[PDB]
């Protein structure tokens, strides 16, 4: 994900994403410390990013659909997934 953007060429965005994540799903979704979506936005070719809590809808604007779509990807739901650190070392 190299840097070296320039700016959008329209003002609004020609591709835009809108689903609704599960209320119980959305924060894993969002990672911590908003983390996911920090990323998401992080993606080129996006214009924004906004989110719905009144209902838990993810709105993104991306100049191209590739772009909205790439980010989607980390904002998309994900399942409970329980990864140990093997060997919790204290210092």
């Amino acid at each position: 994900g190299s840097s070296g953007s320039s700016g959008t060429k329209q003002l609004a965005a020609a591709f835009h994403e809108e689903f609704v994540v599960r209320e119980d799903l959305m924060g894993l979704a969002i990672g911590t410390h908003g983390s996911n979506i920090q990323q998401a936005r992080k993606v080129p070719g996006v214009t924004a990013i906004e989110l719905d809590e009144d209902t838990g809808t993810f709105r993104i604007y991306g100049e191209s659909a590739d772009a909205v779509k790439k980010a989607r990807g980390f904002l998309e739901f994900v399942e409970d997934f329980i990864q140990v650190p093997s060997g919790p070392s204290s210092g």
